[PDB]
């Protein structure tokens, strides 16, 4: 059985590290806001290119505090792409604004930026974009509205650590961006994770201050804050393998490329890198989806779908569910993921690309 | 130097089995959700005497979830004491709630049973009792209140893992109870965690949902949640310790009670337990109290205020400023904590006793 991610494939390379690491903490007797979050938060901070890092519990965290700390009212307006994986949209709701959402370009699966200024309002706070499956959204016409219209721009970095847009990295493409690492992330920890990356000193600090109970000092609560932090333990780990993390996003390159030289089948529209794509999820196109996940389910290749019910359509957003937004329902209704991680295998990918090849429908 | 809580000296005694148990875990490739979750959680029900236990990210998440979980409208009014810890009360507040604050009984430090029914309203929907300290709060009435107006009960048990009013444990003692295992507290883990114990089965359903996304069902989204997890690790981690957690809890009472027999000094007013007492604080009160904790730090010994600022004092809360609660008030003016932990040497508390005593002020 071929998995769809194996985590244990991709951490066995750092296991001794790990332990060694693990023991180290034992050894210090500090397990919360220590050298360790420190010196990940650090190192973080210059592989994104930006000033400050702040680790925080995991992604969901990290964009509700964004948001919260803008201190916006309710039902203030944040523009977000409609197509994007509901926890982008629950930050939002979290915080009591109302979502906007936009339908994505067919051509990168993220907003079209195109789209956008139609839908901006005298409500309108900010726009949250997201790289979506790994790929960098098209930042220049979204920064010219965020100008014009005194806008924040939150980045969703979720699925696309070290994504690169012009001279600068994911993180440092807006005001403020959240990331998660999640296990299965591009850069993955062993339990939940995240962190928010800015330049603005001052924005720094309340995000840190609110991650922490709302205090920059023992005793006093200066805001009404989150307890939102990210473990000494998975902070050391994250550190090991940020070292590999543009090594790991290059293997997952060379997959890609495999499977876009490769799978030739007139059933599948396979995903193009306009920008730069980590390819955190290789998302092919298919109007005969749920049957392709059954055939290779019957060839011993495990598939997610990457995702089935727009959150527009979930039942928790019951007052969305009317809302038209056809190009988003379509993607919805026909994406499949196909496995890829750096440590995957060649015969894997290459049994992949020949499965899919088989499939004659 | 003598530190106020040495968690190194606490988790010594386990480092071999967690070191065994995070390799297991590794050799799972399977962190979060897991099959470590499930036997701690199904293990601290058991201690408990609850059915469900659910696993989250911390003990503040906790009462946050289980508050939403009720849905109660907006401004409606949650009971609690006043002289908690600030968590408590963020809990109330991020869910739109009403903290109404209530005088705790001066001798005992817990909400004071007898001041609560003359401050519910229509608006009221829970009572949120916390077992400060460590000392199990008198519950008989509070429990016939709460029936009497259709009330929940919400226990904040951070402070008091396995403490005992009559026939049951806290956890046990209300319709929903929160705890903290940050690395301080007598069952610590060594990162962020909580968890949710209840007897009801659609509460714990829903509480398991909310703190996955909302997620009840793969792709699926029922509620608007947020992601509040127990790491694998940190489940593993408090599962070996769970099964010492009573021995130590009586290991800190013989500690507690040399303190009780052995402290005897005009200027300290001795915390004297009414009810069930596991001495997660031993906290002292005095009128010269920033004088006492300068003559321990002068004789080498580390001291912490629980707390020196009570919530409605705070900057987070100025809406509540001008609240008159003077015992409140008396009690973080006056208050300081002692260091306690099962595993303290003889030498260290028959010091801390000792200099107390020859203290002349
Ligand atoms: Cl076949
Ligand atoms: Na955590």
């Amino acid at each position: 059985h071929m998995f769809f991610l194996n985590l244990k494939q991709i951490n066995d390379r750092f296991n001794t590290e790990f332990i060694t690491k693990f023991k180290e903490i034992l050894e210090s007797g500090w397990y919360i806001l220590g050298k360790q979050c420190e010196k990940f938060e650090n190192n973080f901070a210059k592989y994104c290119g930006v000033k400050h890092c702040i680790g925080v519990a995991n992604g969901l965290d990290a964009l509700r505090l964004i948001i919260k700390a803008y201190d916006f009212k309710e039902n203030d307006e944040i523009i977000v792409p409609a197509n994007t994986y509901i926890a982008s949209i629950l930050a939002i709701t979290d915080n009591k604004c109302k979502p906007i959402l936009i339908e994505p370009d067919i051509n990168t699966y993220n907003i079209n930026p195109d789209l956008i200024e139609e839908k901006i309002t005298k409500k309108t706070k900010a726009i949250m974009v997201v790289h979506l499956y790994g790929q960098v959204c098209d930042m220049e016409k979204i920064q010219l509205l965020a100008n014009k219209y005194n806008l924040k721009i939150i980045e969703d970095c979720a699925q696309a650590h070290g994504a690169i847009y012009k001279d600068k990295r994911v993180g440092n493409l807006g005001d403020a961006a959240g990331f998660s690492f999640y296990p299965g992330k591009n850069l993955g920890a062993l339990g939940d994770a995240g962190c928010i990356c800015t330049n603005d000193d001052n924005f720094a600090s309340k995000i840190r201050a609110l991650a922490n109970y709302g205090s920059h000092k023992k005793y006093e609560n200066l805001y009404t804050g989150l307890n939102s932090r990210l473990d000494e333990i998975q902070a050391a780990f994250l550190d090991i393998k940020l070292k590999y993390l543009d090594e790991d996003n290059n293997k997952r390159k060379n997959i890609a490329n495999f499977y876009l030289q490769n799978i030739k089948n007139e059933n599948i529209i396979l995903p193009s890198n306009k920008f730069d794509h980590v390819w955190h999820l290789f998302v092919v196109k298919t109007k005969l989806r749920d049957e392709l996940q059954h055939y290779l389910n019957n060839h011993d290749i495990q598939t997610i779908i990457h995702y089935p019910i727009p959150p527009h359509k979930q039942k928790c957003y019951k007052d969305l569910n009317h809302l038209k937004l056809p190009i988003t329902e379509n993607i919805h209704q026909e994406v499949l993921s196909l496995p890829i991680s750096p440590t995957m295998k060649e015969n894997d990918f290459k049994k992949v690309a020949d499965i899919l090849n088989k499939w004659k429908v």
